[PDB]
């Protein structure tokens, strides 16, 4: 559905498997890169951001190499900037990226790092960073916690890394698990509830937009 998009699996090559979700003007994908493998350098008109969820990656961008740490660093490739990746480990790299045509001034950075902050809506501790067209927020949703109803100007894509989280977007409800995402268009009502016995790690991307 629009709010709970069904992904399309793509076997890109024998070392790269994708799950591709469309969220209106944004394409979101979960990627799995095989041990010691590569995603060869390319360019495209869409701006791109992403993070490693498990494993490690080396970002080849412009004239440099930047290491990307799981759940910490975000790569930032502006429109038509050449970028590629190498998996330096003997373990798979599981990550995500978002692609969108943006009309923003260039980013000062090709890599960003999440830092400690406090989430506006929940007042819970989070790790976040703001870039030129996006903000990424990672936060723990404690067992039993209800994310209160909220509606924003910004589009939001989110997903969880573990457990099961109830998410309501407008009139639709779904119990989300890793491998699924939610998408809340501008001005749509979102709310959620962790009815599980575990703390759930949630990642959201706010599109600025
Ligand atoms: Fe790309």
């Amino acid at each position: 559905s629009e709010f709970f998009p069904v992904p399309k699996p793509i076997k890109l090559n024998p070392h790269v498997e994708l799950e591709v979700f469309q969220c209106q003007d944004t394409i979101f994908q979960l990627s799995v890169i095989a041990p010691n493998a590569k995603l060869e350098s390319h360019q495209h008109p869409e701006s791109q951001i992403g993070m490693v969820l498990s494993g490690e990656l080396e970002l080849y961008i412009k004239d440099v190499i930047k290491p990307l740490r799981a759940l910490q660093d975000i790569h930032v490739a502006d429109a038509n900037v050449s970028h590629g990746f190498v998996n330096p480990l003997s373990e798979p790299m599981i990550g995500f990226d978002l692609k969108r045509i943006t009309s923003s001034l260039p980013s000062e950075d090709v890599v960003l790092t999440l830092s400690n902050n406090q989430d506006k809506i929940t007042h819970l501790p989070c790790q976040s960073v703001k870039g030129s067209w996006f903000e990424i927020v990672m936060m723990k949703i404690p067992s039993g916690y209800s994310i209160p109803p909220h509606q924003g100007e910004q589009e939001e894509i989110g997903f969880i890394l573990n457990g099961k989280l109830e998410i309501f977007i407008e009139n639709e409800e779904q119990c989300l698990e890793y491998g699924q995402i939610y998408y809340a268009p501008s001005k749509v009502l979102k709310k959620g509830y962790n009815s599980s016995n575990q703390d759930i790690n949630l990642i959201k991307i706010l599109i600025l937009e």
